[PDB]
């Protein structure tokens, strides 16, 4: 063995209690972070009995490798000397080079980003691509800035950032404030001063480098992760009640894949108020809410005038209707106690999160016990970051691949997430938990190939 | 010709208050450096006055130009694998390379590096040599390391920080808890890494680049800059009865230098009592103090086993006895309000610091409202920072300066701090004050710089 | 149409004896590599005859591109300060970056590297994949060595060595005291210093980009060479009594892939003894052995505890039981002279060297003259190599090839190496002599690119 | 030794003639380029005659080493997207890095850049500094620009130059559109991008890294040079009657150094018309036009109001005064043939030019066949670029040098310039000719390091 302290008899819960403990006392005000932290720490119990050293590779992985933060300045429509702060966290890089996207937000500070790039490193380690983990982003407010402006911004950001990310060593992305219209500022600019074309950024246009079903990633990997949930039932999609919340980029590809395999999508969700739809949406018809969606930008309420049997209701939630599945693709919470007793009452036999931890803490357990399947966010939606990981081989190759072949790949990488989290939570629960299945075989991963490359 | 914020009609009391306002919510946690910077802010309002400019100014400087931190860790002597937290904040290049040494304490963190990192830059602007302002450290605690454990750790804390340095780049130093042991193992990890000699380290030893007066350099800096206050009044530092506190290297290379001169060093202090000797001390009496307090490592107090002709009191220091010119070489608030009238009472009529700020906040009005001539510390003891920016021109020069030669130019530098004391707090001011001065003018040179060379 | 030299009436063999003459005395006491070099150089003749450019090409391939050699210092557990010397020899660049492994033997020097490394570059060559050839190490030895030295050490070694190896320059491996465990910490250190995750090192593991087939490589390539050669006289491998020596890596899975096949081994070697078994192995048995031996780690006889009709022979070589083909697999000089004959009188018609030169230079005559097949290990064994050079196009591509894909690709390696040999023999000697064609052919690649190169 | 281009039997007369054809075939639409070159060629015949090598060597010398164009795009304050093209022609680094100022004019093009690169290549060679020779520039025109335009082009414009310039390589300066405000940019763009302060740019404001004397820097050259050419007939500037032509920076510190030594300045030029001051100008009266001109911005005629003796003329030539020394410090063809005949009726003994070229090519005719010496421009107002090479030294020493010491070591330089042309026209030309002096040493020094370096 290797020794990274705690090689007492402490119960393995006070071991756990004193790592916490320290952990705490060095990042006393990020919140966000520490909680992020507590988090992964409960689910990793089980491993941590089967050997200590985890305790103390958790310690030393759950400080970021490097951080780097710096001061932005630019220059504004009227003339004003402006300046924001920018931050680039290369978390860890024992699976690949860092990788994580960037988040312009007037919320964003070192706690926030630390959160987001720590739970990025066992999200990427999912994956099966070489890609360790990564976070940046700035508190600059997109909202309100000119399109001009925008521009200088990404310029100047990349500016600072440039020298310390590469194709071998940090691979941004997008993320909330940085989308497709900053990520070309932003490679422009670092091709212009590195002098020359290479993957820095995943999410560039299809023109440059960009890749085939980058849009509908997340969500055909949503359904691609439950299809392998239930083929291994000796089931399939074809054919079942699905329930299915949200109207967002996510959203709107699950049910385009859904309607494809077996059909019979029966809701989609909105800020406020959802729609039904006896026997499910069409191809047609989800093309209409797309469009109203996307274009249009009008509220959910709007399909009422395209649809004979439709039906919306306002201010409420689906969950209360009959179906095989149901696809929380919406946000954070958006399923309580209530809306279990209403699934177990419903008969549900699975739910497949579609958005970031839509489950709220305590749901979760009367879901377990009541043998309702629950597909992890961490690994139901890793679809995104999983084609990113193909744009990166791609633009090695120097190739791109064909909307038909991006896919398949995307199938493979979603039916490995499946059996990972399958096998490993067999393995150290001895039943099948898929939530505990992804959490310890992502840390795993990492902290593994952390010991066998020296510690460092 | 510039627009840099705040254009408003407010006032500039509000001004001021709108800026700190915005700097404390930005970095909320961070006491030590709020209270920094609350400092800096409060002596810049005459120039605030002149233009509005250097309020936005400020608020720009303030903001890290760039700021590293990484994860360190290192095998310790009985195999475990441990770990620290390294830093290297890189606050301002607008008159050099960024200069600040580096601090190994278990108390260091982000707020406390920035702190001692933002007082830099001001310092180093006032030596009129090329030095931007930094400063790191790491938590790492040197108390009760092994000899080889603090060499294991050095060579992986500049395995991190080593692609961030050079000549031309970051030049750190020493600190608390890295000494010239230290230095000298950072600079051959440093060599080994980067494959070639050159000075990123100041403070090397005398056999390798090292620069002579390294050691005596900030105390004769004080007595030159106090000798160069005196000059401006027809008179010198022959015949001056002084009331030197502490015994530290500072407190020495003081005495040693004012005996030289005119003499009547009546006092050294001590961690608990202090020591007198009327007619002064000598040549020969300082070795002995020097010997006894450096060598063999033992409480002041052994000095009572030594001449005869020394008394010495207990827990206080020499703050009653009848002085005129009185040097705190100490730590922080070594002075209050309470010993403040004892010098008002006695009647010292100056007062030169040696240590970082050892007058109290409320200590300092009394003694201007008495017409008590006090030295900045900012500005006396910035001789030490000086010299190392002679070691960096040896270094470049590819020679080594004698011992005479660079006491010399030690003299200029000092001769040059002072007078734009005077002259700046002069016309700021209308009258001469040097505690304002040291502010205005340290701030002034950088402010400016960072305007000509585009508000990068 | 270009001038290197001997150009004068002279015969082939007084040029070749001038050459001879002229390299040895440049490296008078390098024995090791002298003798490597002596021996390509004898079935060379007929390339010279056709052209006398090769020869001089000969004389500047022969002198390593560049070697640099450099003091790694360590310090052991006990403190002290130890100090080992190590060696990379960049021998040639003309089909790729530099490729070899790292040695870490008491043996190790200079001429023990140049041997290794010149001969790599023709096993190289014949791959068909772009690699160069390069060889190092040093003359610490890993026994005796706790786990924490070898760490130590190791991270050492490539803070010298990382500054000249890299993806496009020269990508090391495993070799002898250079196994997983080191490829890890070297792979490590190298990360952290240039910061930076590529593939600099093959035979990482496969969690952080290993390859897979990268333990069975060799000794499936010896069979897929072996199968190719039987394809071409209308036969397969399919029920083939066989002989194989050793019970190794190499062995082991030698033996795998022939049972796989048409089966019928009979035999298994050890360092003292080997193993019978009538009617041949089975899947089953061969995971005993392999148990057995690289789990229990103990001799070969302990196979007769888990076989009634296994019987064991103390002290002997298997060659005298009549076989169809023979896979020596032990060591340099294994079949001599005596030996040799018992091959030709059994009907043996074919001999597959798994080991390096497994056959005495005097036995390979009386086999050629009784018409035996004799494979040259450089050939059969480069399956290998070959994989290796797989696992950098995976890393490159950002991908991890299925076990079965990296299979096919090996096997296509091994019959292009085949073909190689066949034809080239062929064309230069007008007969199939696959030891003679592995030299030509691999040494012509590299002359003729070499040329059309400029001669650099 | 060694053969160049011509050794053809030709009468040195049909080489020069041969060389000519063949450069201006290659260089047939840059008249600019080509003038200067025509130009340089006839004053070095006399060289030529010595060794035939020098013909071939000046081929090689009139090809730039290296020429830079790049797009350097910039969004103007409307939002608008504007271009601009930019040069950088590294003309010959044979004696040091390439030194030379940017020009930003709608008139630049790589034709005018050559031209005045080529010239710099020997102005600089004569300093005695190691200088190689260099000019950029773009078409862009400062004038109509708004401050943050500029400011934004600097930072476009250095983005690209940027990784090509830097204190060993390429050092660029300011010249016509590129002034202290816009050096100011340029420098803070390079320090963000290279990440460290060095001596990129001469010409840097004096709080970082500047020098003193950089504004007097050529005015008080052109006065030591003409100096000491007095010298060298046991005479001195003391009550000398002499006229300059300009109130530009040249002409008024070349005034305030002559009143300074012996005085009896007459007059001052204007872009019409000139001013009269008998008993000539004071220290006072140069203040008052040096203020009427600078901050003002006025025309020379507003000094009639400061002084009641001087009168004034309006566009009329200040030459058919009376004298002993004249310098033209204005712009080109200051003196015709015309205004060169007033002079050698007016006794005129010599003329030193101050600005580059103010004498016509025919007016230099009679002017040297009456025995008046005539001070080359190329040599003495070197002054300029000399005290640049100073400010390079004091960035490499990390020191600032007094005016004073500044001064001292721009005398001697030019000194040293002064001796060159006088004795290398003694050597070559028998007589004491400056003009041809200044053309072979400049020449001649560059010349044979371009031989002893291998004609590189």
């Amino acid at each position: 063995l290797h020794n990274y302290g705690y090689t007492s008899t402490k119960s393995v819960d006070n071991q756990i209690e004193e790592l916490r403990e320290k952990v705490v006392s060095k990042n006393k005000n990020e919140p966000e972070f520490l909680q992020a932290f507590e988090e992964v720490l409960s689910c990793l119990k089980p491993v941590f009995k089967k050997d200590n050293v985890y305790i103390g590779v958790l310690e030393n992985i759950a400080e970021p490798e490097r951080v780097i933060q710096f001061r932005v300045p630019w220059i504004n429509d009227k003339g004003e000397h402006k300046m924001n702060r920018g931050f680039r966290v290369q978390y860890n890089s024992v699976l690949g080079p860092y990788k994580g996207g960037l988040r312009f937000h007037p919320a964003v500070n070192l706690s926030v980003i630390k959160f987001l790039g720590f739970e990025q490193i066992f999200k990427n380690s999912l994956t099966t691509l070489p890609m360790g983990g990564g976070k940046g982003g700035s508190d600059f407010d997109p909202k309100g800035k000119s399109e001009n402006e925008i521009l200088k911004f990404c310029q100047s950001f990349m500016t600072n950032l440039f020298r310390y990310i590469g194709p071998n060593t940090d691979v941004p992305a997008g993320d909330i404030g940085v989308g497709g219209r900053e990520i070309g500022y932003l490679f422009g600019q670092y091709k212009k001063l590195k002098n020359s074309f290479e993957g820095v950024l995943t999410g560039k246009n299809i023109k440059w480098g960009g890749s085939n079903i980058r849009a509908e990633a997340t969500g055909y990997g949503v359904v691609y992760f439950a299809e392998n949930v239930l083929k291994d039932l000796n089931d399939n999609l074809e054919n079942k009640k699905c329930l299915v919340s949200g109207s967002g980029n996510v959203a709107q590809y699950l049910v385009e894949k859904l309607i494809e395999k077996g059909a019979i999508v029966l809701t989609m969700s909105d800020s406020n108020g959802y729609i039904l739809e006896p026997n499910g949406f069409t191809k047609e018809q989800l093309n209409y809410i797309m469009d109203i969606k996307n274009n249009q930008r009008l509220r959910l309420k709007e399909y009422l005038k395209y649809s004979k049997t439709a039906k919306y209701f306002e201010n409420q939630k689906p969950w209360n209707i009959p179906c095989d599945i149901a696809f929380p693709c919406a946000t954070q919470n958006e399923i309580n106690e209530n809306d279990a007793d209403l699934f177990i009452q419903n008969k549900c036999k699975m739910i497949v999160e579609g958005a970031n931890m839509p489950t709220h803490i305590k749901a979760l357990h009367k879901l377990k016990q009541n043998n309702i399947i629950l597909c992890p966010s961490k690994a139901a939606n890793a679809g995104g970051v999983a084609v990113s990981g193909l744009e990166m081989s791609q633009n090695s190759m120097r190739l791109q691949w064909t909307h038909q072949e991006t896919d398949m790949k995307l199938q493979n990488i979603m039916k490995s997430i499946y059996e990972q989290c399958h096998n490993t939570s067999k393995i150290y629960l001895n039943e099948s938990d898929l939530v505990a299945g992804a959490n310890i075989a992502g840390f795993l991963k990492v902290a593994d190939s952390f010991l066998e490359q020296g510690g460092l």
